[PDB]
RNA sequence: ACAU
DNA sequence: CGATGT
């Protein structure tokens, strides 16, 4: 219905997909650049979405804030729900590092907990989420 | 289909 | 037009 503005916005960008991925979460109310990962060689876009995902329920959490995440991936948000990214990206050495940050976000979701409502962005409704890359 |  | 996903 309507926008949380008191929340976190996060998204992927990517230079190709599979391609290079990097991510960023802004206050959804103000634009500000909260974080934002230094690009990985090679990725997925989903991969890349989680990976923003689960960065920002470790940033909330380690400010002690109850704020929403909002992301605009259907796949991401049930990756996280279920604490597993289902990727098909093949594992081979030049996937090596996303993979590895892939693995270490999911074991982040099995060993700490976190009451952040994980919200979908309703693109058709209110254009590209905050956090987009323009490209 | 829907979401990227 | 191609891709990643449920
Ligand atoms: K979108
Ligand atoms: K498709
Ligand atoms: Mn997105
Ligand atoms: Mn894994
Ligand atoms: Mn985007
Ligand atoms: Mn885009």
């Amino acid at each position: 219905e309507e926008i949380i503005w008191e929340s976190l916005s996060v998204d992927v960008g990517s230079q190709g997909n599979p391609g290079i991925v990097e991510y960023k979460g802004v206050d959804t109310k103000t634009g500000e650049v909260l974080f934002e990962r230094e690009p990985i060689p090679i990725g997925t876009n989903n991969m890349g979405e989680f990976l923003a995902i689960v960065h920002g329920l470790r940033y909330l959490k380690e400010r002690n804030s109850r704020k929403p995440i909002y992301s605009d991936s259907q796949t991401a948000i049930k990756w996280v729900k279920d604490k597993k990214a289902k990727s098909t990206l093949v594992r081979n050495e030049e996937t090596a590092l996303i993979w590895k940050l892939v693995d270490e976000a999911e074991e982040w979701l099995n060993t700490h907990t976190y009451e952040t409502p994980i919200l979908k962005w309703q693109t058709d409704k209110w254009g590209e989420i905050k956090a987009d890359y323009g490209r």
